[PDB]
């Protein structure tokens, strides 16, 4: 819960529990401005949604790290 609430929970950009893939571009460096380097986040964001619809829920993110 320490390491997965870490990762997870410090980058839920809402503060509900989900993650999308513009408001992860949000995220990325800032809060305000555009500083970006495009395949740093999409390489991200494709690595952790496992349904294809581009959100996320913790579950997913626990269950891409966590399976072994």
């Amino acid at each position: 819960e320490e390491e997965i609430l870490r990762a997870f929970k410090v980058f839920d950009a809402n503060g509900d529990g989900v993650i999308d893939f513009d408001e992860f571009k949000f995220i990325m460096q800032k809060v305000g401005e555009e500083p970006l380097t495009d395949a740093e986040v999409e390489e991200a964001m494709k690595e952790a949604d496992e349904d294809g619809n581009g959100v996320i829920d913790i579950p997913e993110f626990m269950d891409l790290i966590k399976k072994s």
